[PDB]
């Protein structure tokens, strides 16, 4: 299975791969984990989580590197060599270098502040809502929310009957929910349910981020494609690259 804060990208707040890269930074995982867990989770970070299929460690194969040329834009240089690393927090809720380097990038993608709200670059302020399903989805999203307000962001947060919840997921009518995927045994056809850009416009699919790249149905097909174990590792990492590099997805975390 995967975890996450899924951002539901076909609204105008979340457009921009900077702000959502910026609010998943936002998010401290640390604090849900002591203060809510004790600390019985392990923070989900790509999406092919300890497997031969993630990228998280290591630096893309020549054959990777091949896949992507098409795609400049696609995969940040850190993600690219392996460096990269999901963000941390130092204890308590309340941490200036991390809320430093968001700030930072809402400010590239044109965000300011208006009375201590934060603005987008049309005026209209960061506010959006966050439809939850269970207590425990509503405690981690409360917290969220609480990391959200100390940059002037704010996010409401929702918890509804499952008709409306499941109608919801159907229609896309949600700027943001905590959606699961059961990984299956290797990444088949399931994929183009997920990630493809034409399921982003059909109802009742479980492209929940409404992702639609180039890139990645290109990764897709090269996945369906292979005929080989190491043609087959590299179109997996290669997309595990991109989508941690579209940050579609804010990780949350694996029973382990």
């Amino acid at each position: 299975d995967i975890m996450g804060f899924v951002f539901n990208t076909r609204r105008t707040l979340f457009k921009d791969k900077r702000v959502r890269q910026a609010l998943s930074i936002l998010f401290d995982f640390e604090w849900v984990n002591h203060h809510l867990f004790n600390n019985i989770y392990t923070r989900t970070e790509g999406y092919w989580d300890g497997s031969i299929l993630s990228s998280i460690g290591k630096p893309a194969s020549e054959e990777e590197k091949a896949l992507l040329a098409p795609y400049p834009d696609a995969v940040l240089p850190e993600v690219m060599d392996g460096s990269w690393r999901i963000s941390k927090t130092d204890g308590s809720g309340m941490d200036r270098l991390n809320a430093q380097k968001a700030w930072k990038l809402l400010q590239e993608a044109g965000f300011t502040k208006k009375n201590n709200r934060l603005i987008a670059p049309n005026g209209l302020p960061f506010q959006f809502e966050i439809m939850t399903q269970s207590l425990e989805e509503e405690k981690v999203a409360l917290a969220f929310q609480s990391n959200l307000s100390r940059l002037g962001i704010h996010a409401e947060i929702r918890t509804v009957d499952d008709s409306q919840y499941q109608n919801r997921l159907g229609m896309f009518n949600y700027d943001m929910i905590i959606g699961k995927l059961k990984n299956s045994l290797s990444p088949g056809n399931e994929q183009i349910n997920r990630w493809s850009s034409a399921s982003r416009n059909l109802k009742g699919s479980f492209n929940f981020s409404g992702a639609s790249d180039p890139a990645i149905d290109a990764m897709i097909t090269a996945i369906l494609d292979a005929h080989s174990q190491v043609d087959f590792i590299a179109a997996v990492r290669a997309l595990d690259r991109i989508l941690i590099s579209g940050s579609y997805y804010i990780p949350l975390y694996h029973l382990s």
